[PDB]
This record gives C-alpha cells, structure tokens and sequence, in this order.
C-alpha cells in the first residue's frame, strides 16, 4: 500500500505533465497522495497563472466578515460579523496596518505558535467565497476555472443530467484569517491556488481517520454536537495542532507559498491560517473516486449549514433517503 503513513507528499509535475489536469489527480493517488487528505503540487518553471497581479486593486469585497472566537487559545469556535464593503486595495492597506499587520517573527514555526497563542486575543477580517477567477483565460494547465465540472462527472458515472453549475471563488486573507475544521460540501475534492502574497498553514487528518477527529469534536464542543450531528458542516470549530496530539489524533500540517498549489481529498478535514496578506482561489471538483464518498458524506440538516444550490442535485440523486430531511434544513 503507498503512503501506509499517510504523510503529504509534494508533486513536481514537469510541463508535459501539467496538461492533463485529471490524470494527474489519478497519478499523484497511485502515488498514495490522498491517505494524507491534502497534497501539494508545484507547477513547474515554465508556467505562470497570469502575467501580473497589478490591476487587482478595484475588486470588491463586498462582504468583509470579522472572525470573532470564543473559548480557549486552543480549543474555540469564530463566528463571522458582517462588516461594510471594501475593495481589495482597501483591504490590503487594511490588512498591513499596525492594527492587523504580521508581528515580527523567525521562520514559519516562530509564527505558528504566536498564531495558537494569540489569535483568539485578535478579530481578523477577510474576504470569502467571492465568486470570480485570477487565471488569465490563456492558461491552458491547471485554470481552475477551466476543470471538468461535478455535474459533468456524475453525468459521466451516474448517467443523468442535472442542472447547476461549478465555478471559482477568491480569498482575501490577513493575519489570523482562520479557516475552521471541515471537510468539502459532499465530501467532494478542493483545489486552492495561492495567487499572492503571505503563506497560508494547513492542518490535515488523513480521511481514514476523520472519525477519529469527529468524536473529539464531539467532546470538546459538546453544545454544538448536541445540536447538530454533523456540526464540523458549520465551519466555526479549531482544534489545535498540541490539543490534537495531546487526544492522539493522527494529523499532518504544511505551509503554502504563492505559487503553489493545494488539493483537497474526499473526507480530508482540514483547517488552517494566513499569515498575512494574500489572495487565494479555489473550487471543488470530482473524479469518479468520489462518487462513494459522497453518497456516504454525513449531512447538515439543523439550518446553520447552508449552500450553494448546487448542492441540491448531489443529495437528491446521491442520498434519496436523505434528501427531505437535508432540504427541510435548507428551508
Ligand atoms: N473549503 N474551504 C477552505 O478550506 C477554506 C475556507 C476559508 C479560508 C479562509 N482563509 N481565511 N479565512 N478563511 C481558507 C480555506
Ligand atoms: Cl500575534
Ligand atoms: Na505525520
Ligand atoms: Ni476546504
Ligand atoms: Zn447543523
């Protein structure tokens, strides 16, 4: 078996490797890339997303959200507070004030742990799920928003069309930006470009230990769990990496510079930060593995939870016996 220690490996696809997005997905698993639930790619010297990040400034954020946490430095939830519209340029002077800027640090590791020590002293504040792409349209390899679409892929397994659609998201991160412990809407695959600026640290359990993560969830969130049986669906809950070794969680942490690439596998919970400014895109996909993950994803029905439209096809055709209850929680 590859990868038995579920370790995240790092791919070097050469140019010519670099064109056939799908194959790649297939080989980096017969390499064993997805027992560790996240693999990072480096695309290779000849390529580029586009040309220049220079005319970036007028995008609109136009729902900034500050993530306040409640709890203990290493075990607490964040909910989001709606703030006013800003544009990226504003937000990136925002983001590098005395106020929000990155402390001084030594190396990656210094910064980890001023991030567990302090961030729940701090709110940061950053852009999601902004719908829109940073790939110049003549980037052949690897333009996320160019990827098989998911309802092409169950059209292409299952054999019936659906309706929706698939396409990418932006980021925009500071210091602190805080991504909670999840996994994908279905258990579905993600990519994550990072286009620009400051690191982003991931923390991965390998997917065949998910249930291991869950179950701690489970008891040290012990009001949420009560009131949602899959409660990790609501995005709110951080773990740490010392409160995960302290409980014998298996885990696997990294750290994405701009240029890189990271993936995502089927049941891989993942969580993370920023490190300072930086702009990131990012979608889900499938490949014909997933389909068994995602007739087995666990669901949200409690209300809090709640998305794209999109997803609506998957539960029906996927998990029938599901799909009420899943849609009486979306309303
Ligand atoms: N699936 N979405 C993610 O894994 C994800 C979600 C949010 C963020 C984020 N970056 N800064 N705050 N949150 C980073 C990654
Ligand atoms: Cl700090
Ligand atoms: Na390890
Ligand atoms: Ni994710
Ligand atoms: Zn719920």
């Amino acid at each position: 078996a590859q990868n038995p220690n579920c370790n995240i490996m790092i791919f070097h696809p050469t140019k010519e490797e670099f064109n056939d997005f799908d194959k790649y997905i297939a080989y980096m698993e017969s390499q064993g890339a997805h027992r560790a639930g996240l693999a990072k790619i480096i695309p290779p010297k000849e390529w580029k997303a586009r040309e220049t990040y220079d005319n970036i400034s007028e995008i609109l954020i136009a729902t900034p959200l500050q993530q306040v946490a409640s709890g203990r430095a290493g075990v607490f939830t964040q909910y989001h507070k709606k703030k006013k519209a800003m544009t990226v340029g504003e937000y990136r002077h925002l983001a590098n004030s005395k106020k929000y800027q990155t402390p001084p640090h030594q190396n990656f590791e210094d910064l980890e742990r001023k991030y567990w020590k302090n961030r729940i002293y701090n709110s940061p504040i950053y852009g999601a799920d902004i719908s829109g792409s940073l790939f110049d349209e003549n980037t052949k390899q690897w333009n996320l928003g160019h990827l098989g679409t998911i309802q092409d892929l169950l059209e292409k397994e299952c054999g019936v069309v659906i309706e929706g659609v698939n396409t990418p998201y932006l980021y925009f991160g500071m210091w602190k930006t805080t991504f909670a412990w999840h996994t994908e809407d279905m258990d579905l695959y993600s990519i994550n470009y990072l286009h620009l600026g400051e690191p982003k640290t991931w923390y991965v359990v390998p997917p065949e230990h998910g249930q291991r993560l869950e179950r701690l969830a489970r008891e040290l969130f012990p009001g949420s769990s009560r009131g949602c049986g899959a409660f990790l669906r609501h995005k709110v809950a951080l773990i740490s990496p010392t409160v995960l070794k302290e409980n014998g969680i298996p885990f696997n942490r990294i750290t994405q510079e701009a240029g890189e690439f990271m993936v995502t596998f089927p049941y891989g919970y993942h969580a993370g930060f920023n490190h300072g400014f930086n702009c990131a895109e990012a979608i889900n996909f499938a490949t014909p593995r997933w389909i068994d993950y995602g007739k087995m994803a666990s669901q949200c029905s409690c209300g809090e939870a709640r998305v794209t439209f999109s997803m609506d096809a998957f539960v029906r055709i996927l998990q029938p016996e599901r799909y009420d209850l899943w849609k009486r929680g979306q309303d």
